């Protein structure tokens, strides 16, 4: 086996709370939705409806955190457009002004202290930044 620790099973949980905006426990299409045209998309009512029903196992309309949880672990066009949402300025980096706009506005409030840790772990040849292969691998797996 590869694993799935205690530490990823509390920082989902956190990827969770974010788009369950309102407690509940569920993620309802509206909560989709509203992340989404929060970051640069615009979905429609059924795009959002065929996206909760491919990951949401019980099929009860939403999805609770064991769905949420088994979806996020164990491809990319889309990760090229998610590389573009972070870096603003289109220049072939995201630094840790962007990676955390990006949260803030997307109601994430990390001191200045997450933002470097966060860069600072996905950031392999060692500059402070982050570049579309440092983003690719991170996220390949
Ligand atoms: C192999 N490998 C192991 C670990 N990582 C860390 C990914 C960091 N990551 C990040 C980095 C730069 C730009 C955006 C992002 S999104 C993000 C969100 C949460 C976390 C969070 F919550 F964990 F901090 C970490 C990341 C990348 C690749
Ligand atoms: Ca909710
Ligand atoms: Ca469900
Ligand atoms: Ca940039
Ligand atoms: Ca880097």
């Amino acid at each position: 086996a590869d694993q799935l620790t205690e530490e990823q099973i509390a920082e989902f949980k956190e990827a969770f709370s974010l788009f369950d905006k309102d407690g509940d426990g569920t993620i309802t299409t509206k909560e989709l939705g509203t992340v989404m045209r929060s970051l640069g998309q615009n979905p429609t009512e059924a795009e959002l409806q065929d996206m909760i029903n491919e990951v949401d196992a019980d099929g009860n309309g939403t999805i609770d955190f064991p769905e949420f949880l088994t979806m996020m672990a164990r491809s990319e066009e889309e990760i090229r457009e998610a590389f573009r949402v972070f870096d603003k300025d289109g220049n072939g980096y995201i630094s840790a002004a962007e990676l955390r706009h990006v949260m803030t506005n997307l109601g994430e409030k990390l001191t200045d202290e997450e933002v470097d840790e966060m860069i600072r772990e996905a950031d392999i040849d060692g500059d402070g930044q982050v570049n579309y292969e440092e983003f690719v691998q991170m996220m390949t797996a």
